[PDB]
């Protein structure tokens, strides 16, 4: 029954417009299949259309904003598009219906209106860009009746091992089309949709920008060479209209120009599915996705006061929203340093000068293929798998649709090697590494990052205890699936815990250092001399300078989140050899996190390091690092270490401001220097523990109750409504918040854990 649910997973989840890297465009979770993507752009001259042109996402002052105002993965969805350069507003509704043995049909409509600026005769040229990647597949364009290009649809036909036969159309479309009155007309037709039918080396297929425009360019170079010239020139969008050449191929470009407002269907109909998708059945499945996300939404994100209001419903939709819609597939190699090199050990001081030697040696290789189904924090920036803020997304997706996270998990579990390594930022196939300088697509092996998908796991476990309806909870009401799928990723999970272990230890045992337990001890590797990566918190300040003596208290209280999963989960499956183990391991780190980590002077956690005189110091800057046992929830609800940190965190003069809790206290002497990544702002995800640990003492009788309750009462406002007010004036979610005048920073796009925000709205955790 498990790898029936399983099944019925695949088949529900097979298609997506799971290309958040480009403003709209579909693949299947196959990574050598069909492909769809859009382009459009104004023409006005011989030469503009390069530059106005369309296609991957970006963010600047051309491009008011975009987001999906409504997804789920199963059902699809529409997102909207406000475009100034192009002085149009775009929607783009995608739709999926189930049917047939290949994962089901799909459907979207394209519709461009101008926006008041915009001249009322605009000429906008659109493309529906089509590739098929496979050995022994096959796609063809059906010619059309008429002599230059198309009056009606266009239809594709298809085949593949993948997905059987199918059909793809690009509808007619409404929109008045140009008609030129030139003597080229007479030989490309007065204006109409045309087809150019391709074919490339498929590792090429995905550079739909360059290969359109070597068409449009081999188009002008063609006008030269029969005469067309500058004493009588044809009209700029017929100068890039391509000559209809429709056929077989493993690419097809279908152009269209439009003057004034336009919209078209595209319809995707699987064959083993029975009658073919009509534009009709898009407009009625398109109605009904929306009916059921409103229910889901008021059901699952159900908002609290003082956020029960429209405003801060639609808020949440568009947050919510944003960060499920940018689900995406990757298909691809990696490339990764597989030196192992000594100096990556980092045993020695100045260890970071010997790394840096090591990756000047440049042995890495590309590796793989790898697949990953993730959700990403930025559109425009960096439209890829991270791994610590994938546990931070799938918090509220798994609220969602908890199959689906789970699904992602596993799909993350997946990637992990033997030693028990995934690469914290996964950079999969030549499309992915487009967007990436070279000096910074290697991955290391050595390089660990927050196992923040333990909490994703922990929300699941809970759950567990206590037809696209039924599917997105298969997995918790049958407990037997659940337990299931489990069994297969506990072993993966012990893996990736054993792994921080053996390469993220610290040295107690090395220098004049104390501990109820001699073992536990922690050092991210990897930091440089103003910086710790793989830590997270980019740029936090550190024990200066890096040391292999050094202990970062976050990291051992991320291997605390790890060992108690590991007990819930160890215990589900009745690992009893396993859990003891555990037991003890967390036992020593509730010991030692106070006997390495703990100033009574500071009344906080601090990271340590080792003296000039070969002694144990403690280095304390107040900020998040301060905190994290209580973040990571591994205190007491009566410990008096929690009273002095809740009076560190209500503090207005260290750490709390009007607009969340500060990344770093204003009193440290490293406040708002250098580059101001965590040495201040506001961070969404941070501040999220801190309100649900906040939550937590507030639910439960001891001494800080009622000073809990306040602090969550607050903070839960001041976060939502810093991200709400900037969402408000700036339609963006942003990467953090300036802690003195409340304003979005950073980049924007960024759903991204900054969408955590509808799970504050949301409470009862
Ligand atoms: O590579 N870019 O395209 C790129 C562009 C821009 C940017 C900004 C404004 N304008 C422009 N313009 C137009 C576009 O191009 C450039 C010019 N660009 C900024 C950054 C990047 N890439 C940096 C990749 C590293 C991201 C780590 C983020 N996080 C750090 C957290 O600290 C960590 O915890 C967390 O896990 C991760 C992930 O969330």
């Amino acid at each position: 029954l498990h790898s029936e649910i399983g099944r019925l997973n695949n088949q529900s989840l097979l298609w997506g417009p799971y290309r958040p890297n480009i403003y709209f465009g579909t693949r299947p979770r196959i990574g050598k299949s069909l492909m769809t993507g859009l382009m459009w752009g104004k023409i006005e001259s011989y030469t503009d259309f390069q530059h106005t042109v369309r296609y991957t996402c970006e963010q600047n002052e051309g491009m008011k904003g975009y987001g999906w105002d409504e997804y789920d993965p199963r059902r699809g969805g529409i997102q909207s598009i406000h475009d100034i350069q192009n002085g149009l507003d775009i929607t783009t509704s995608f739709v999926k219906i189930p049917g047939g043995a290949h994962g089901g049909s799909w459907a979207a409509r394209i519709k461009g209106t101008l926006n008041d600026d915009a001249p009322k005769d605009q000429k906008t040229i659109v493309v529906f860009y089509v590739s098929q990647e496979g050995e022994n597949s096959e796609l063809e364009a059906v010619p059309s009746e008429n002599e230059f290009g198309y009056e009606g649809d266009v239809i594709l036909k298809g085949r593949s091992e993948a997905l059987g036969n199918y059909k793809l159309v690009v509808t007619k479309g409404k929109g008045v089309i140009p008609q030129s009155d030139h003597d080229l007309s007479r030989l490309r037709g007065p204006g109409q949709t045309v087809v150019q039918s391709l074919t490339y080396p498929d590792e090429v297929l995905w550079q739909a920008k360059p290969i359109l425009f070597q068409q449009l360019k081999a188009g002008i170079d063609w006008l030269v060479e029969n005469k067309y010239d500058v004493a009588d020139p044809p009209p700029p969008w017929q100068v890039y209209l391509l000559a209809n050449k429709p056929g077989s191929g493993n690419v097809h470009i279908v152009q269209k120009v439009f003057e004034g407002d336009f919209e078209f269907d595209i319809l995707f109909s699987s064959e083993s599915a029975g009658k073919e998708v009509t534009s009709k059945d898009l407009e009625r499945e398109v109605k009904q996705a929306t009916e059921v996300f409103g229910e889901r939404f008021a059901r699952v994100f159900d908002l609290k006061a003082p956020f029960q209001g429209d405003n801060y419903k639609k808020f949440g939709k568009s947050m919510f929203s944003n960060l499920i819609g940018g689900i995406g597939y990757f298909y691809g190699h990696s490339l990764v340093d597989r030196s192992y090199a000594p100096e990556y050990d980092e045993e020695n001081e100045g260890f970071w000068e010997d790394a840096a030697e090591a990756r000047a040696r440049h042995q890495e290789a590309l590796e793989g293929p790898y697949e990953l189904f993730t959700s990403i924090p930025s559109r425009p920036f960096f439209p890829r798998g991270f791994l610590w803020d994938e546990g931070f997304h799938l918090l509220p997706i798994a609220d969602w649709d908890i199959d689906l996270a789970l699904e992602i998990i596993k799909s993350w579990y997946n990637l992990m090697d033997e030693d028990g390594w995934i690469a914290r930022e996964q950079i999969l196939g030549a499309e992915a590494r487009s967007k990436v300088p070279k000096e910074f697509q290697t991955q290391y092996p050595h390089y660990a990052n927050p196992p923040t998908l333990f909490l994703v796991l922990d929300n699941f476990v809970e759950r567990l205890r206590k037809l696209d309806e039924t599917l997105s909870t298969a997995s918790v009401d049958n407990p037997e699936v659940g337990l299931e799928y489990l069994r297969r990723l506990y072993p993966l999970l012990r893996r990736q815990f054993d792994w921080f272990r053996k390469t993220q230890a610290g040295d107690i045992k090395s220098y004049d250092r104390e501990a109820y337990s001699t073992k536990e001890a922690y050092r991210w590797r990897g930091r440089t001399v103003s910086h710790c990566l793989t830590s997270g918190l980019d740029d936090y300040p550190r024990p200066q300078p890096p040391h292999p003596g050094e202990l970062h208290v976050d990291l051992m209280s991320w291997v605390g989140v790890m060992v108690k999963s590991l007990i819930s989960i160890g215990s589900l499956l009745g690992a009893t050899e396993d859990v003891e183990f555990y037991t003890k391991v967390l036992d020593a780190i509730e010991h030692n996190l106070d006997d390495l980590h703990w100033s009574e002077k500071e009344g906080c956690y601090c990271d340590a390091t080792i003296d000039e005189f070969e002694e144990h110091k403690l280095v304390c800057h107040k900020g998040y690092i301060s905190l994290f046992p209580f973040l990571t929830g591994l205190l007491k609800p009566d410990s008096p270490k929690l009273g002095k940190l809740l009076a560190l965190i209500g503090d207005e003069s260290e750490l709390w401001s009007p607009y969340g809790l500060r990344s770093l206290s204003k009193k440290d002497e490293f406040y708002g220097t250098a580059e101001n990544y965590w040495r201040s702002p506001v961070w969404i995800n941070i501040n999220y523990l801190a309100i649900v640990q906040l939550y937590n003492i507030a639910t439960q009788d001891g001494p800080y109750k009622e000073t809990a309750r306040d602090l969550y009462t607050r903070l839960r406002k001041n976060i939502v409504e810093t991200v709400y007010r900037n969402w408000e004036e700036t339609g963006f979610a942003w990467e953090q918040y300036n802690p003195e005048t409340g304003k979005g920073q950073r980049t924007q796009h960024f759903t991204g854990w900054t969408s955590l925000v509808v799970k504050i709205m949301s409470g009862h955790h």
